[PDB]
């Protein structure tokens, strides 16, 4: 029936809320109003998904909930990872998109921004499983979630991303992961999580759900003796450099898999080295474009808006070839790099700049159509 | 002390709000956060006053509110009209700006969008008075507001205005005066006159206002009742062709006024003879601007965002002159038209474009700093 053989999964990044998560108003998160990706491909004859993991947890919070996400069940952060961070071992349950994955019946990962990361650890989990859980299993009994256990192979078919920030994010570093910051967050985290709220902001591990007789009061009290406060077991740390270092040294590239990235750049050069915004640049990056711009090393200024060039296209020290628009991006195993798109921010590739009239729906629209295309390759010679 | 012998008074046009009665959050009219038309003025030694008057009322309601706002006093809108059109006669009270404004002492008068219709029909009635109100006090006793009297000469120095639809705009013909949108005004305005609420939108003389004992159905109910549902006493009707054409037919030139009006494009050419928006028009006009861009008359299409050239330049009925920018504005009786401003939308003229990067705080300070010592000829050559 569907025209791809194998169901392509949308995976959003950092503060993204899909479908009934979404609140009460907020843009159409893949497309915005330029190109609804999920309606309009569905209406091509696609099997498309829009998966929804924590917009502010972790890369390995969020992988283990797409993993459940997709499968169904009830999320295991597994006993080790818990106890070591000092939250809830477990987490929602999904009904799952596809609760027959398994081993022979694959899956095409599409992510934006934090996606990238997200699909590259999941796949990383069902290949390898998780050390520490297997050790804590085989130490203590108890029971491990088959994602953690390795062995786990031909589940994904292709693992694609746009503005991922495969090696971090200066605008991670030097704002988004700051003291000051983190609090804004994670105060908005709390809000979200009270008795009234029907939007999961993806922290709720950490104790932020106000119980239905608890008030407001006794609430701030329980959740600031949280461990969220002072941890690296979320979004804004796994964005710096550093934390998406330590990701790209827990990878590796697994043969049978499609990669391939696209990047934008909407900075341009000022006379004195440094990269400022292009007008219609969304506005909400104008200081962080900035702030990337003027670093002191030349190869990390070009940028999106908020993620630089350099760790878009591809996570450093992973193999990977320069590609074109034209020819197939059918190898396996290696990153397949996408020319860049001139004048794209972030937020362009996925529509959500409403001010930008240079970003048509039409343009969109042949952009997602030429993933799916690509996609369709993957299956025409395997 | 000043360096300005008479004190230039600001008056904004439709849906503006100033001083203690903006909202909570809500641009500063008078030059955003780009140039602060009034405190940076005055930190130059002029004496500068920003006028607070009705945000959706009629020119009539403005044009009194405005004489009592430089006078002091409690507004009077002529007993003739307010049973007329079916409101309150009396409303605010206001301290006075010149409490001794008298034939003699004159005030400068600038005004942007509707301000500059305001002013115009203020002193047509400081002038001429208001016949009809004449034949009510020949007619009945009691008392006439000296506004409505006639024969107060040699009162005002100057008119100028900004993006002023002397001759109106089709973005209220179609946009801002169609029922279903006077709904919503009508609507907005109902809900600000509600008991907690300490912003006057006004409107309150057509009865929205709250009681403090009256709970919301009640009000609704009365208010309900409110000729303003269905008058023509209001800034919508006033913004229409007609509208607008009607106070022409009522005006005219006082030959000891100096005259002058500024106009903005932010509008271009399309394939077809068509004005679209340029990129940096304010977005809250992209579609008022493709209204007014695809009228059937070509003359009529070239635009602001929101006002038409060919209505901003002077009105249509009356005598005006193309003028330089170097030209000393200084003729007296004719509307001196200043050479358009290429780029500037509508809401350039007062800086809150937050937006667009190409219109920055220097520009609108000379452009201010321009009109004051064009003020400051006007007096020198008495
Ligand atoms: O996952 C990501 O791709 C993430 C890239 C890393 C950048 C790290 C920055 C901390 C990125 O999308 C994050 C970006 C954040 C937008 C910043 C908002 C700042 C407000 C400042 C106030 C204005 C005056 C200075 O997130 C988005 O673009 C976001 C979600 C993306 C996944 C598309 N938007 C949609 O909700
Ligand atoms: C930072 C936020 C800026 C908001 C600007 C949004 C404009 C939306 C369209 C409103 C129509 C325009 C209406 C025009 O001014 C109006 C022109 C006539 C237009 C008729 C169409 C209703 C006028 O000149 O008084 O209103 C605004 O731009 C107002 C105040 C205006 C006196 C400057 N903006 C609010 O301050
Ligand atoms: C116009 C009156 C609306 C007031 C109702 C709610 C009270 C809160 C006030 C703040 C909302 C003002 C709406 C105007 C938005 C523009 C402000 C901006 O440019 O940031
Ligand atoms: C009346 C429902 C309130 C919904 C909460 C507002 C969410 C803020 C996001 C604003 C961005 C936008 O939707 O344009
Ligand atoms: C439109 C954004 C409004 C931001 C107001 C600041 C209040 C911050 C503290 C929130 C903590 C909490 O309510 O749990
Ligand atoms: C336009 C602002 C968004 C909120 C929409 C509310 C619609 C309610 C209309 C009735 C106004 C009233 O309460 O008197
Ligand atoms: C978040 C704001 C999105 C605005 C989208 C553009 C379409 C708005 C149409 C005219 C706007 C208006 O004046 O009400
Ligand atoms: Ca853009
Ligand atoms: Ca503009």
């Amino acid at each position: 029936q569907p025209l791809n053989k194998y169901p392509v999964v949308f995976v959003h990044g950092f503060l993204g809320l899909v479908g009934d998560n979404a609140p009460a108003l907020y843009p159409n998160y893949w497309g915005g109003n330029k190109f609804k990706v999920i309606e309009e491909l569905r209406k091509q004859g696609y099997n498309v998904h829009q998966a929804s993991v924590s917009a502010f947890g972790s890369n390995y919070d969020r992988a283990v909930q797409l993993y459940y996400y997709i499968k169904g069940g009830r999320v295991d952060y597994g006993a080790a990872h818990a106890a070591k961070y000092g939250h809830e071992r477990y987490g929602k349950t999904y009904k799952g998109i596809m609760p027959n994955w398994e081993p022979g019946k694959k899956v095409h990962l599409v992510g934006h921004s934090m996606g990238g990361q997200t699909i590259r650890l999941m796949e990383e989990f069902l290949r390898n499983g998780n050390k520490e859980e297997i050790a804590y299993h085989q130490a203590h009994g108890g029971e491990i979630s088959p994602l953690f256990t390795g062995g786990h192979n031909n589940m994904v078919a292709s693992i694609t991303t746009l503005a991922t920030p495969h090696n971090g994010s200066q605008a991670a570093d030097k704002f988004g992961n700051t003291e000051a910051v983190r609090k804004i967050m994670f105060a908005l985290n709390r809000f979200m999580g009270n008795k009234y709220s029907n939007i999961d902001l993806g922290l709720t591990q950490w104790g932020f759900k106000q119980l239905p007789n608890e008030s407001y009061i006794d609430y701030i009290k329980r959740v600031s003796k949280s461990k969220i406060w002072t941890s690296d077991d979320n979004a804004a740390y796994d964005l710096t450099l550093d934390g998406s270092a330590k990701l790209n040294n827990m990878t590796s590239m697994n043969p049978n898999i499609t990669y391939t990235t696209y990047t934008g750049v909407s900075s341009h050069t000022g006379p004195l080295g440094y990269e400022n915004p292009d007008l219609g640049t969304f506005f909400l990056m104008d200081t962080t474009s900035r702030i990337i711009g003027h670093d002191a090393r030349e190869e990390w200024r070009k940028n999106d808006g908020v993620v630089p060039v350099i760790s878009s296209l591809h996570p450093s020290n992973q193999p990977f070839v320069n590609v074109t628009n034209n020819e197939p991006a059918t190898r396996r195993g290696i990153w397949q790099v996408k020319p860049i798109l001139q004048g794209w921010d972030h937020v362009d590739f996925i529509g959500v700049d409403f001010l930008d009239f240079k970003r048509k729906g039409s343009e969109l629209a042949n952009f997602y159509i030429g993933i799916i295309n690509d996609l369709l390759s993957v299956e025409a010679t395997e």
